[PDB]
């Protein structure tokens, strides 16, 4: 507040650099039991939480620190080979949350944009994001008035399961529930495509993940006849 003299600067104009990490890796880079090879067997998209361990039998997402930089973190890329499809869900039940998902693309063009035509940067990112439920976003709604209810509101946020299918032999992919909205967006998504990436919140909010499809090379025998 501002009743007593003796105060603090809190002003900072630019984008953010709290405590960024420095020596937690080399205890990481040790032999990491349940928590290198836990994780990534976990939750584990790609470039999201590393440095935390995360297992099923609950799905608990643990880290040694903060969220600062083992907790809140998102796969981006994330390349693989061969059509396999995967499941997340954001259990909110617990109080407050949110869940963050996307697709990128490095490709993404810049012509006549769904909007009309804006202009064009170096690349473009769209995919399921909580932030169209947020404050923003409510006294302005055309939802039922009458109950709380919303069909439309799953469009970017969907507080329950998800099923998303990707595929590369196709290099498409996309994500619906269930795997209803995926079927006539396969004819744009062809050249829409773009990488796949999940974002994790606090472990409060431990969101689920079912994957199918995906392995880890190592020896065993597998398929050599294309």
């Amino acid at each position: 507040g501002s009743s007593a003299r003796q105060s603090t600067p809190t002003s900072q104009a630019l984008y953010s650099d709290f405590s960024p990490p420095e020596g937690l890796e080399e205890l990481l880079s040790a032999p990491p039991p349940d928590l290198v090879a836990q994780r990534h067997h976990g939750w584990n998209p790609k470039d999201c939480s590393e440095n935390i361990d995360v297992k099923e039998g609950g799905l608990c997402f643990e880290r040694r620190p903060v969220a600062q930089s083992t907790d809140g973190v998102r796969g981006k890329r994330g390349y693989s080979r061969g059509l396999h499809a995967w499941e997340i869900s954001w259990p909110l039940e617990q109080r407050g949350t949110h869940a963050v998902v996307g697709v990128a693309t490095a490709l993404a063009p810049l012509q006549a944009d769904h909007y009309a035509a804006l202009l064009g940067s170096n690349s473009e990112s769209w995919g399921w994001d909580i932030g169209r439920g947020k404050l923003y976003h409510q006294s302005k709604g055309l939802e039922a008035p009458q109950y709380p209810a919303g069909p439309q509101g799953e469009q970017l946020v969907v507080p329950e399961r998800l099923l998303v299918v990707l595929d590369m032999e196709e290099g498409t992919l996309g994500y619906s529930i269930g795997g209803t909205y995926l079927g006539p967006a396969f004819r744009g998504l062809k050249g829409r495509t773009l990488y796949p990436s999940v974002s994790a919140v606090w472990g409060q909010c431990q969101v689920r993940i079912r994957y199918m499809g995906e392995r880890r090379v190592e020896e065993t025998r597998r398929i050599h006849r294309d």
